[PDB]
């Protein structure tokens, strides 16, 4: 009937493995530094079990209901919560979101992998100051990206940008077109323990530097320790970043929860791949990016190199840090095949709601859903590729308002919908544990409240151009105008 996961630690280890690969790696020292250190870490965990542990929970049980169902899409499992015209068009988003989302985001898992390519054969930049330094860095990864001088608004990709794409693009269909226990599974279990070796051994080799600048040491002890506290800016930083630290509201999580068993439990298994982005996330990404770039420029100024940008850190500034240490241009091919592998786990899981969608929906097989599904996303990242701001235009619209306003809606359908107590029940059916119920009152109040703040602090900053951009929007509006329609040619089927 339905492919299911062969085994419970595959499910595990594939479940948080989508998650690695948004950004988190780099990401969360980022988001730390722009908030110091143990500032931080107190809303940020408190956001790790107020909004994540119960909104993970919510997208799971979501999910599974619609295996049993059949639809592992959130277009039909929002009319099964909640019978109503309007909740398939909802559902959409859920569909809309990963697709651009994946759009943008192969694109950049390729950079990874061509520079790893480049990096391991040597075709790289080698040169005091930071910067004499990072200029040769800066204009490597432009002259791959193609970005153009100052503001002319089309991009000049490199050759070899484009067919490392191919091949990027490949790479996914051959995971994705073998299935979710033959595919993501297999490959899950191969590359989560292959990225644990990695970090572990970047992070004890970062851990050794040491220049007259400063000390990774002192990178660490930034990381670790109001009134930031007290400053209601770090609460929203802190929020926004679980999404990213558990892939809420990507719809990621509803669909792989799809292939789980009627009865098998999601209490203890996703609360388990929950802790293992934590792990992950907070000692295995922590400890590489931030100290590195505290031992070589001093504790200051990372806080303000990595108030650039997490690109400017992650593929120019940490590469050029490299280049200096011994051994060497062999830590930046770790880095990189890092990163790539984590975007694998990822940019399998982003496009299996859309592929997804093909089988259950419109009745496709699997090889051509795959390759339809690989045929829009490779065609939209087009306009990826040559425009300036379509990058930035996709990854504020799907990437992080969507993201929040899905996640709110989900709680909404399933708790409130289609009856808290109803819910309850789903969630812990079949639990080998299961969940305390002071999280009833959490999932219930707390968590949507927090979702609600979210959004409004953006709408304030946001309710008040370049022409690209319009382009962009006007293309992702037709997407899910085309996306209604497969949900209008599906509903009519039967
Ligand atoms: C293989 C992919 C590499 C992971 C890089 C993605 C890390 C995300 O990077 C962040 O994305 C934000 C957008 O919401 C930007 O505002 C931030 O400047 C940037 O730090
Ligand atoms: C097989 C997928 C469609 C192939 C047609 C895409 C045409 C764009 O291919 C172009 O080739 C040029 C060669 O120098 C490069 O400079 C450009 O960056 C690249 O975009
Ligand atoms: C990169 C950070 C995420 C690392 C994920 C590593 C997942 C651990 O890997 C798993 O651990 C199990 C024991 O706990 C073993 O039984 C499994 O063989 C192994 O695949
Ligand atoms: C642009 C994406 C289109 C997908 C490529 C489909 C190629 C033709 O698909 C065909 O469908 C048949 C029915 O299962 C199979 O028996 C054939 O092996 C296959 O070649």
């Amino acid at each position: 009937k339905r492919e299911h996961w062969a085994t419970r630690l595959g499910l595990i280890l594939a479940m948080a493995g989508n998650a690695v690969g948004l950004g988190n790696f780099l990401r969360f020292p980022v988001q730390a530094a722009e908030n110091g250190g143990g500032a931080f870490m107190i809303p940020y965990i408190i956001a790790f079990l107020l909004v994540g542990i119960p909104l993970m929970w919510i997208e799971w049980a979501m999910g599974r209901y619609g295996g049993a169902q059949g639809h592992g899409t959130t277009p039909a499992i929002f009319y099964l919560l909640w019978r109503n015209r309007f909740a398939k068009i909802l559902g959409v988003f859920g569909l809309w979101i990963p697709l651009v989302v994946a759009i943008y985001y192969v694109y950049i898992e390729s950079w990874t992998l061509g520079f790893a390519i480049k990096f391991l054969v040597g075709l790289v930049p080698e040169p005091t100051d930071p910067d004499s330094i990072l200029r040769p860095f800066k204009e490597f990864l432009y002259s791959y990206i193609g970005v153009p001088k100052g503001d002319e608004p089309i991009l000049k990709p490199s050759l070899f940008a484009y067919i490392v794409f191919l091949i990027t693009m490949f790479i996914n269909v051959s995971i994705l077109i073998r299935g979710i226990s033959k595919g993501i599974e297999r490959f899950a279990k191969i590359a989560m323990p292959t990225l644990f070796i990695l970090a572990v051994f970047l992070v004890i080799r970062v851990f050794l530097l040491e220049t007259p600048n400063g000390t990774a040491a002192d990178g660490l002890n930034f990381l670790w320790t109001f009134e930031k506290l007290k400053d209601p800016g770090v609460w929203i930083a802190a929020v926004g970043q679980i999404f990213f630290t558990l892939s809420l509201g990507f719809g990621a999580i509803i669909t792989y929860a799809s292939y789980v068993r009627k009865d098998q439990d999601i209490v203890l298994s996703g609360l388990t791949a929950a802790t293992l982005n934590e792990k992950a996330e907070v000692i295995l990404g922590g400890s590489i990016s931030i100290p590195a770039a505290v031992a070589f420029f001093g504790v200051a100024n990372a806080v303000a190199i990595a108030k650039a940008g997490a690109f400017n850190l992650g593929f120019i500034t940490l590469p050029a840090i490299f280049s200096q240490t011994a051994g060497g241009t062999f830590l930046g091919f770790l880095w990189f095949f890092l990163l790539f592998f984590a975007g694998l786990t990822s940019s399998i899981a982003i496009m299996q709601p859309m592929i997804a969608f093909l089988e259950d929906e419109l009745k496709l097989s699997r090889k051509h859903a795959v390759l339809w599904t690989a045929a829009i996303v490779f065609f939209s990242a087009h306009l990826v590729m040559f425009l300036n701001k379509s990058l930035d235009e996709m990854d504020f619209w799907a990437g992080t308002i969507g993201v929040v306003f899905f996640g709110l809606t989900e709680l909404i359908i399933f708790f409130w919908i289609f009856g808290a107590d109803k819910a309850w029940e789903e969630i812990n059916r079949g639990g080998i544990i299961k969940v305390p119920r002071i999280y009833y009152y959490v999932m219930r109040y707390i968590t949507p409240a927090f979702l609600a703040v979210l959004l409004v602090v953006w709408a304030r900053e946001y309710i008040p151009t370049h022409w690209t951009v319009w382009i962009t929007r006007f293309y992702i509006i037709g997407l899910f105008l085309f996306l209604t329609f497969l949900v209008f040619l599906a509903e009519r089927r039967r």
